[PDB]
């Protein structure tokens, strides 16, 4: 009974294979069938090509050492070039996606996963490429065994003990999947479930059949998620009481994500992978009031303009001239307000469910909140405690309750104070909605258990100060890069609200999210990396 | 008597003037003298330029406002542009270092320090320069009062009243230079001391004169150096029982330092706000072992094939496919061993001291060790608990008789082992090294209270497994970019002993610091952040 599935990388995982240009450059260049690829494989183990496998020498030392080989071999063209050769498949060659989706699912499925490859130590100026597709795939995976770094090569068949022993299982509960025959053997020979790749839907026929799991015509797969600890945490003092917490992946542009109410850093755990491959730098935060920053009781502490100030000190701290700013609910506000007061600080500005909404003079803002039936339960949490309590009873309750797709819902956000509270005409245990699984619930949970809801309820207790601050951008309008997000489904943050935004925001961009209710980032994953990857990589540097 | 300075920004801290532009636009373009200046303050405390600079508007919507003020004033030429004009301005003018440093001075003797500027919302396509410049500029003040922030303007009487409230200090203590006499007159009439800046330097007299501080012919300052507590501090778990700690400031390529033995990120301290000011993203390591990152006790946790794999884990978990590494002592070796056995993930490689040597596969590293006289103490080193219990006796002690200057030494590191410890013939209370102050030594005395001398002290107890791990890599050259900075006053890491290093590194570029020490950040932290910003921008992107 199978535990582990071992792939190649050339010709499995990555595609089209290296392999396959040595051929094509002689079919192109008119040259003798196998010209090239015999040269590549000249004086087999004591050959240049092994010792590069092994380790002994880098990529640029064999460069040289296969000109020879190519020269011996064979007449060759004029401005014939290796490097260029090499330089050009390498960056052809592109991830496998369904193979990578199948290990996926594997892995999801109890398997112990591996990547075992013959490969070389790079060091052409170009290895960059390489050095993203290898970090990009490996961390899909529990092992990568690559032969320049243990010193062995397939097929030589201590490479193959040498896996069996970092997987600690017999070859009967292993699957080797490989494009060349002879690297195949040993693994076969061992007592290995083998298979020869060829077209990867054949291939994953032959591996579904071998494991008893679909892997082939799957649904469409969610994004790739945040393991907590797996995570670099930062940390920034941005007063003596106040430090903020984020989580941060990857390189380029800098992007600052900001959660709204009741959430975490973790809100965007389907972002953060998917805009650190798309080329840029995300901070995710934890606002104020929130998980690891800290939340101090004050209600004053928690009005915009003072938000807005210790973002600008996050920024100054992380010596960051600028940075995107991506927010949802409370965040989106936050958000539309840094691009008002601090537009040389923001790169570019995106709101997913809240609108940009001036501020009304002429009318109170307590007025405003009362017009509107679904914005009660913000009257209800105004007195202080009273919602606490409440949120604070059952933190399983809490997230279990309010964290659920439009088609799945237990609270109504209009008559909660005339009701006595949120969750008055909702279940005890409630189930689980189809967005989270229990682990995911039990981590808000965690969290909320440090702080509870004071600092974040503080965020609705500003709003007559909020409003005397926001009255003195009326003459204003947003003209830097700006993007609209609306969630067809949010009851409360209809896409009706955010009608007028051209008025002081003209070149603003939209997106629109279908079947999607308050919680974007869960609910809709892959359409919110689809819409804010195509705004940032063509308005955000 | 005086306790607190305030510079205006246009004229005084930032050269050239914006003022100077619309004179010198007349001029070029043969227009009526004052033609656009007049345009630029029509309507006076009723025209666009006063709502501009009180926030009323932002730059983008008052721009068509000035170009009909000046079409009113006036005939105009044929493609003339205002937003031209401005954004030329704008990106011509620059921090004006003189009239900064006079600010640092007044402030490192205890002054209060302040900008008080009439600016504007900017929302140009291109406000990230000045973004930038004030970004800059700020953090060296205790306050920055922008007009269109507080919506008050100069010369109004409130803002000045507004001034002395931030400061909480009477106008006698305070100075006020101003280029326009205007908006220095409120400042006279209330009885602050003013200066009227025209030329620098005589503003400095002035200044000088009204302190009774030296500002003007003053020694060259040292670089910005880092408050720990004002630093975004990142944490990134690298393995069940492994934490790496980070500091983290500015955007742009990632620049990973990693320190030496015994010491700290804060070893970084005079290039961390250098390296971020030149365009890059900063990434100050707490080396396993030292500081807020884990120290396991085991001594094989710290041979280098781990350390090295726990940062490209680092890197993996941050979404860095590469960052360019920076290292000194034993962070030098380290980073030499990132370049020969993970290229891809190194965009460049600096040592600072620390020159690259081939593991002589024909001896033994103990050996190799016995044979240089100065690398005595690295065999007191290896006995554990040995040198952990001289070093952890007294901290404040063993840091001051470590971290001298190559003309302040009180250690020898030749016959070690013969006299029974490394501070036998050191002082009980040394004096204080003029590259720290005593409280940077109790910064270090603080972190290394937590974990102590074992974890560092394992680094050096790997001689034979790194020495094994090494000659995987005989075969090997270095070629990626590389800088080698040697210090002409290391007595251990002495410049002859990177003389091969063009043999396995033919592309190799080179520093030297004459007159510096081991401690080569802090003894000469000027030379050191020219060196590697000259190297970073032209071989590191
Ligand atoms: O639940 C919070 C919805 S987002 C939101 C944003 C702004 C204001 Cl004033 C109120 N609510
Ligand atoms: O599950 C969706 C209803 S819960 C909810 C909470 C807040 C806002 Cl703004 C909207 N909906
Ligand atoms: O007083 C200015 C805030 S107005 C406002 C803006 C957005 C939303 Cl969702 C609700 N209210
Ligand atoms: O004090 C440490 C000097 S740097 C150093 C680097 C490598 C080796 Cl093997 C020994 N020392
Ligand atoms: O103060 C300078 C002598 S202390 C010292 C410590 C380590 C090394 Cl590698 C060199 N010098
Ligand atoms: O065994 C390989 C390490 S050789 C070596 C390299 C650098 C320094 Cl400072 C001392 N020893």
């Amino acid at each position: 009974t199978l535990r582990a599935a071992v792939f190649d990388l050339d010709g499995v995982l990555a595609l089209p294979a290296v392999f396959g240009v040595l051929g094509r450059t002689e079919e192109a260049l008119a040259l003798p069938r196998g010209l090239l690829n015999d040269a590549f494989q000249k004086g087999g183990p004591e050959g240049a090509t092994t010792r590069l496998m092994k380790g002994e020498i880098t990529l640029s030392q064999w460069i040289p050492l296969m000109e020879e080989n190519c020269r011996k071999c064979s007449c060759l063209p004029k401005n014939f070039s290796i490097k260029e050769i090499f330089d050009k498949a390498i960056s052809a060659r592109k991830i496998n996606r369904p193979m990578l989706q199948a290990a996926l699912m594997l892995r999801k499925k109890g398997f112990t996963t591996a990547i075992l490859t013959n490969t070389w130590l790079d060091d052409r100026a170009e290895r960059d490429g390489l050095a993203q597709l290898m970090c990009e795939l490996k961390m899909h995976f529990d092992f990568l065994i690559e032969s320049c770094q243990v010193g062995m090569v397939k097929p030589e068949p201590q490479i193959y003990k040498f896996l069996l022993d970092t997987l600690k299982a017999s070859p009967s509960e292993v699957v080797f999947l490989d494009d060349i025959g002879a690297n195949l053997k040993p693994a076969r020979d061992l007592g290995m479930v083998t298979i020869l790749v060829q077209d990867t839907d054949t291939a994953l026929k032959e591996l579904e059949k071998v494991t008893g799991i679909q892997l082939l015509n799957t649904p469409a797969p969610l994004p790739t998620s945040c393991n907590p600890s797996d995570m670099s945490h930062g940390y920034v003092t941005v007063k003596p009481r106040v430090r903020l917490h984020f989580v941060e992946l990857g390189s380029g542009p800098a992007v600052c994500l900001c959660h709204g109410f009741p959430e975490s850093w973790y809100s965007w755990r389907y972002q953060i992978p998917a805009l650190a491959q798309a080329g840029y730098r995300v901070l995710a935060m934890d606002m104020k009031g929130y998980g690891e920053s800290s939340a101090p009781p004050e209600i004053e502490e928690y009005c915009m303009e003072v938000l807005c100030k210790e973002m600008v000190t996050f920024l100054d701290k992380l010596g960051l001239s600028q940075a995107v700013f991506i927010g949802h609910d409370w965040g989106g506000m936050l958000v539309w307000y840094m691009a008002l007061f601090y537009p040389e600080r923001v790169r570019a500005v995106a709101s997913l469910n809240t609108p940009f909404i001036p501020a009304n003079p002429n009318m109170s803002p307590l007025e405003s909140i009362k017009a509107n039936p679904v914005f009660d339960y913000q009257l209800y949490f105004q007195e202080p405690g009273v919602a606490e309590a409440e949120l604070e009873q059952n933190l399983s309750r809490t997230f279990k309750s309010l964290f659920r797709a439009s088609d799945e819902s237990v609270l109504s956000m209009h008559k909660v104070c005339e009701a006595g509270g949120l969750f008055v005409n909702s279940p005890e245990e409630p189930s689980l909605s189809r967005m989270v699984t229990e682990e995911e619930i039990q981590f808000y949970v965690q969290q909320f258990k440090k702080s509870g809801f004071r600092g974040p309820l503080n965020w609705y207790r500003n709003m007559e100060r909020n409003w005397k601050w926001a009255c003195k951008s009326l003459g204003r309008k947003i003209l830097i890069p700006a993007l609209m997000v609306t969630a067809e489904k949010d009851f409360v943050l209809v896409p009706q609200m955010s009608q007028h935004m051209e008025d002081w925001i003209p070149h603003l961009k939209r997106g629109h999210i279908e079947d999607c209710g308050h919680w974007t980032q869960m609910d809709k994953p892959t359409e919110v990396n689809q819409i804010l990857i195509k705004w940032l990589d063509s308005d955000a540097r």
